[PDB]
């Protein structure tokens, strides 16, 4: 495989993991990031990628740049021969999307548009887009499948995701030579089994794990449980979490699919089983050996009882399955944290 | 009124008419256009605006520029003091949106984003956005009102419109100091009573009138009527057409509303009565004095029986009403055409 794979936002959480899977699988990745939300390593790379090289014994090509920079993109594309692009570059803090909508739309939509245009200009018509199952909006049924209506999104982040999917679909509709796999998933968690890489501490987490996990290290007193009266097995809310490793590998599987001139395809990635808040607390206690006290507070406005995806189609068409469960997610997460209390540091 | 009103895409069909109404009403407009879809006048202006000056005896400031050009926008904003912006700049040929989606998303979304950003940077937080009632998608009920669900759009044009509305809404949600009126309408038709300005002949018309009108001048044999079996008064399809003058004035009304620190408001503009294909043919015969032969062909895939808006809210909140009917639309259109067979010419 003399041809490279471009990974935008490859220094990030999901990107770094994906980059590692790419290396392990025999691919040659070129990564670009502007460091908006990644730690600056000691060398020529971000800390996350420096550790990836160490972990794999393989190297990664990396370029610091912003996808909003057309000049940078032209140069990049002229300098390398890409067989495909995996697009992770973007803003993804849901709580922040509400306070800073323009930045979300600007970076996500505009950035994407710029990217598609350069791809098109360079004849690189193979893309894997890292989407979000939030596009389904509130479940009209469970589990959520690829046939569920999309576009019911409430926040700017969600809408931006959905907007991007639509543009990709339309483009594929207009030009049959394009191949694109849109991957929809919920909450990524866990980290590489080494415990050497993982998710750095985020200002406004998108999910519960980091919170559960803080309470375990004592960096937090007790956990707040919004509602225990839902129509669930245990009364608590049911969410969809997927191990970052499993998710990174699913991105590799989509890349192979492109090769088949698949045109535009859409798949949900997940374990197929949702997890309750209680279940997660239990799982984290088990992994940490620490006690996690919690407090039932009242149900959050808008919160739904359960929200999880059906990943059948991906198994069928991509031959992909999530091998990691709740327990592994907890262990792996716990390990990265214990090992790197503050995330990255040179 | 020493403060100016910026009109993007002001050389166009709807823009020019709006510019005239602005002049007549006492406002000072500054217009920008890149000439993507407007005729280059003899002087310093597009032909459409040159005629507007003549018609009003008032002048317009004009700048040739692209809304995608950030530098141009910065300069513009530094040079003038705007009290508000009326945004018409964009690609709007529905048939073309399908073949060239990227261009649609690029010009419409990106252009808009750039504009909003400069407005925000310059403290110009008052906008009138020329939207499209196509965002409602297929009627789930009639007449379509402001409470009807939006986002069901099938083509790239429609989606782009809807995407823009969402971003504006989110921005207003995040910053309360913003005022924005989103105007949703269907098919603009007719022209200034002078017959001096109107819509130049389009490559891929968005509606039926131009076709009906061609058959009348003999520039076309007979009209094709897709279906005569719809559950309508006459079996033929029911659509929403609005006189361009009435629509231009509604844009003036929205501008006054901004003044009231209205925040984000949305209104449908229309006559409140839909017109059948037959009715239009009749109306055009009356106006032209010419015969318009037509042929019933089979119903178009996807076509709905009737599609029209309820403009009550605008009357209530903007104090606006459509004063012009079908007959005037036909007469006015006929007059512009007879007077200017080929559209603009220096
Ligand atoms: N974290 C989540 O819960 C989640 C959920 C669903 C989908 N996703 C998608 O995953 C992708 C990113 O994944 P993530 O969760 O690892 O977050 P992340 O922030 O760790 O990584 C995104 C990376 O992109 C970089 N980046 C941001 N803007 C950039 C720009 N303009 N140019 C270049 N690089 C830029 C950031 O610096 C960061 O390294 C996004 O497409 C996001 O929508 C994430
Ligand atoms: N024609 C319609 O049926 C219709 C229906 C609904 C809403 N609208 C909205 O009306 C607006 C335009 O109205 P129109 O119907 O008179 O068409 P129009 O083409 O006559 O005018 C649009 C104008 O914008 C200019 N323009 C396009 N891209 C530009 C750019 N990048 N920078 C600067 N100027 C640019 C074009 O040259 C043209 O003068 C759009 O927002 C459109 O979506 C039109």
């Amino acid at each position: 495989m003399a041809e490279k794979v471009l990974v935008t936002g490859g220094a990030g959480y999901i990107g770094s993991h994906t980059v590692l899977e790419l290396l392990e699988a025999g691919y040659l990745p070129v990564v670009i990031d502007n460091f908006h939300n990644a730690f600056r390593g000691g060398g020529s790379l971000p800390e996350s990628l420096r550790r990836v090289q160490e972990l794999t014994g393989r190297s990664v090509e990396f370029e610091e740049m912003d996808i909003l920079d057309q000049g940078a993109l032209q140069r990049l594309f002229k300098k390398y021969s890409f067989m495909a692009v995996i697009h992770f570059a973007g803003l993804k803090a849901v709580g922040e999307s509400v306070q800073k909508p323009l930045d979300y739309y600007r970076v996500n939509l505009t950035g994407t548009i710029q990217l598609l245009e350069i791809m098109k200009a360079h004849g690189v018509k193979n893309l894997v887009f890292s989407s979000s199952a939030t596009v389904y909006g509130n479940p009209q049924y469970l589990p959520l499948d690829e046939a569920h209506p999309t576009g019911g999104c409430t926040n700017p982040y969600g809408k931006s995701k959905f907007f991007i999917e639509e543009m990709i679909r339309d483009l594929c509709q207009a030009d049959k030579t394009w191949n694109a796999v849109l991957l929809r998933y919920f909450n990524p968690t866990g980290a590489h089994a080494s415990g050497c890489i993982g998710e750095d501490p985020q200002g406004i987490p998108n999910n519960l794990m980091p919170y559960v996990s803080q309470v375990a290290i004592g960096r937090r007193e007790a956990l707040n449980v919004f509602g225990n009266d839902y129509d669930t097995e245990d009364g608590t809310g049911v969410r969809d979490y997927i191990h970052v490793v499993d998710l990174a590998k699913g991105h590799i599987a989509a890349l192979r699919k492109l090769k088949e001139q698949c045109g535009c395809r859409i798949y949900n990635l997940g374990t197929g089983t949702g997890y309750s808040v209680l279940q997660m607390v239990q799982a984290m206690e088990k992994a940490s050996g620490k006690k996690i006290p919690y407090k039932v507070v009242a149900r959050r406005e808008g919160d739904v009882a359960a929200c999880y995806a059906n990943p059948s189609l991906a198994q069928e068409e991509l031959g992909w399955t999530a091998a990691l469960g709740l327990d592994r997610m907890c262990e792996d997460l716990w390990r990265w944290q214990k090992q790197n209390p503050s995330g990255f540091g040179t």
